[PDB]
């Protein structure tokens, strides 16, 4: 019995529960679910998660949905290197982090979302672009405001060592590209997906490297 | 010091926090931010929060943000009654039921995104309900499925106790009634939200129990 991975290669998710698995040197199968052929839609995938979204870690054992609790629970399975800090009010901070991307920037611009513009308010893709960099930047005002008031912070979201916070912010920025958005207004935003695009974990991780990428 | 609480009657992610600060028996001011006169649009409010959403929680040395990061903090905090299990596949359970609610329902149908849908999109409060139906729907069937093959469930979420996923399961379904989604589907959901309405802890963080409520 072994680790599998339901995801796919061009999702935000997808490639932040990727960045946490490659930074603690958890190996897995990597199974890809292909979101343009709907496969997640089928019923097959439905067995696996109800929820019929990506990604879904097969443990052997059990099958995990929600990458924020999945890796939640690889922090505390996988103990080294750490991804979140040992203080309080430093956990609750990599958090807050996580959160501005994983609650309110990344769901607002799923391929569901889109797909209910486009079908049901007709949305052009001008209009699928405005949506989503008014999410991401609102996201991103906040996110960069936070990065400048910690004064104790090095070459990532926070401290000087990577962190689950950066596990979502750099597929963000990634999907910010893909929307066109305007990135110039976060330099300590980009420094820390600059940073994080050097090491190993992350190059592995992301879009273009994946067995289904184009 | 003691604790402030930023927030407002009729807010899910409020309402989320209010439940844990009284499972926990946290004592705290109620500092209303009135999101319909748009306060949390203000700079005064901006300087405590630059994501200009509510929760906030001043702890007395800080402002934190981010319920679902306040909610772990209280936990880590504030031990009993613990709102977390202790085994790692019942945390992980646990975070992915609340993690469905806070990401993949709750932002869906912010204020901030039906008004964008209103202004930009000229949805009418039937396409609204529409809107926010599609998602609640989703997500609760689910949460719905999650809840029927779990064994060793009592009234709640998980287990024989309110966990956090409780504290985001009740804003939620609050949220559906708001909308008129039917809620018929559900009945495991509404058992759990019934169990939870007997509790002191709850009744006290409803909406129609703030000072700011109509
Ligand atoms: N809170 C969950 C959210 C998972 C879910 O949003 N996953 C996307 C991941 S793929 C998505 C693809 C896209 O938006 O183009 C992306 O994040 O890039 C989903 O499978 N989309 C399919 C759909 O909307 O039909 C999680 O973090 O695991
Ligand atoms: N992930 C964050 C999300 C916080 C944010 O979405 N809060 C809402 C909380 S109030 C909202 C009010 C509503 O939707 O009518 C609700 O949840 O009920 C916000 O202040 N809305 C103001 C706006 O959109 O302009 C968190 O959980 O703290
Ligand atoms: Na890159
Ligand atoms: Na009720």
């Amino acid at each position: 019995a072994k680790m599998k991975l339901y995801n796919f290669w061009r999702s935000g998710t997808s490639h932040r529960l990727r960045i946490a698995l490659n930074l603690k040197g958890v190996p897995y199968e990597y199974l890809a679910v292909h979101l343009g052929k709907e496969e997640h839609l089928k019923d097959a995938f439905k067995a696996l998660n109800p929820q019929q979204l990506v990604p879904a870690l097969d443990t052997g054992a059990q099958v995990l949905i929600q990458s924020p609790a999945i890796i939640e629970w690889l922090e505390e399975q996988y103990p080294t290197p750490a991804l979140l800090p040992a203080d309080a009010d430093g956990r609750q901070r990599v958090r807050a982090l996580a959160a501005i991307v994983g609650c309110d920037i990344h769901p607002i611009n799923n391929r569901r979302i889109l797909e209910y513009l486009r079908k049901t308010f007709g949305a052009d893709e001008a209009a699928i672009n405005a949506w989503c960099g008014t999410w991401i930047s609102a996201g991103f005002d906040a996110y960069e405001a936070l990065l400048a008031v910690d004064p104790k912070r090095g070459r990532y979201s926070f401290g000087d060592t990577p962190t689950l916070a950066d596990c979502y912010l750099v597929p963000q920025v990634e999907s910010a590209r893909r929307f066109q958005v305007d990135l110039t207004p976060y330099p300590l935003i980009r420094a820390v997906d600059a940073a994080c695009g050097e090491l190993d974990a992350f190059r592995r991780a992301a879009p273009a490297a994946q067995p289904d990428s184009a």
